[PDB]
């Protein structure tokens, strides 16, 4: 449990899970949800009307009133941050053939711009849109110029006169289904994972809070987040800013690693 087991762990093993939530891109400018400056702190404030901030992103609210989605989608939108350190270390895991897979519980599609290849969107991404009545799906752009105008964008195929008629951006709600390729990968990968590493994420969302204890028990894991998950033993907890840590780690793994090093939390401010 100490961060020379945690360089051990990651020299010897060659199927890497990586599970990462909201934690990974707050140094990028993307909050959390349920720190004290997270997403439901700020949608307390600016969007009051809400029967609490959890209705944001939950289908059942979203059925009976999508327009607060729709003023705040704009916001959320990928294609304006940058990935951070984190990002760009299971990146090169990737490119070292190290990573068996990232499943990512963000939407904010930073992966991508890393050049994370082996990489699961668990909640889904804006990169489709569905009808919520007849199914029916679209690609982004057909919906993009709506959100960017906060505007309820509408099915093409549905009559005028159904007012659920909604393209809704395929991003997992409360109440939904995750992508088919979620679990599909997971029923294979966990035969062939040899290390699970957690980082940024409280793991309070049920499936993939499943996954820590649907792979065999004898699998070391390790943690690397701001706080302690009380629920859940692992092997190694490596806790506090998983930038810091991943530098960290770098410096002592070497080679290619240590050409990420940098200065993580050099005094900055970050504007809006
Ligand atoms: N209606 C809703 O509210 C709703 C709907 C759909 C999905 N969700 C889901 O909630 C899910 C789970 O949230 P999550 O776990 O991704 O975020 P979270 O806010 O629950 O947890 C983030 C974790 O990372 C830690 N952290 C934050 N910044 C860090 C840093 N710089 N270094 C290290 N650790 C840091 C925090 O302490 C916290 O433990 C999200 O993926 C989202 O899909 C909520
Ligand atoms: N950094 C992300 O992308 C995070 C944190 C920022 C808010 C949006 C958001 C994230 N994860 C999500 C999962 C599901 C939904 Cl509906 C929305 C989100
Ligand atoms: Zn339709």
């Amino acid at each position: 449990n100490t961060i020379e087991d945690a360089v051990k762990l990651l020299q010897e093993c060659k199927k890497i899970i990586v599970l990462t939530g909201a934690g990974v891109s707050v140094s990028c400018g993307i909050p959390d949800f349920r720190s004290r400056d997270g997403i439901y702190a700020r949608l307390a404030v600016d969007f009051p009307d809400l029967p609490d901030p959890q209705a944001m992103f939950d289908i059942e609210y979203f059925r009976k009133d999508p327009r607060p989605f729709f003023k705040f989608a704009k916001e959320i939108y990928p294609g304006q941050f940058q990935p951070s350190l984190c990002h760009k270390f299971i990146a090169l895991s990737d490119k070292e053939g190290k990573l068996l897979r990232n499943y990512t519980q963000n939407i904010d599609t930073l992966e991508q711009v890393a050049g994370i290849q082996r990489i699961i969107q668990c909640h889904g991404s804006f990169a489709t849109a569905s009808c919520l009545i007849c199914k029916y799906k679209v690609d982004c752009e057909a919906v993009r110029g709506d959100i960017f105008n906060q505007v309820v964008p509408r099915c093409p195929r549905c009559p005028a006169d159904e007012p659920l008629a909604i393209m809704k951006p395929e991003i997992v709600f409360f109440g939904e289904n995750l992508p088919e390729q979620f679990h599909r990968a997971m029923k294979y990968d966990k035969d062939e994972v040899d290390l699970l590493i957690v980082i940024g994420s409280s793991l309070k969302v049920r499936p993939v809070a499943l996954i820590p204890s649907s792979i065999p028990h004898e699998v070391p894991q390790i943690l690397i987040n701001r706080e302690p998950l009380p629920h859940l033993h692992f092997d190694v907890e490596l806790l506090g800013d998983c930038d810091v840590i991943i530098n960290e780690l770098c410096h002592r793994l070497g080679g290619e690693y240590a050409k990420l090093c940098c200065n993580p939390v050099k005094l900055s401010e970050i504007t809006e």
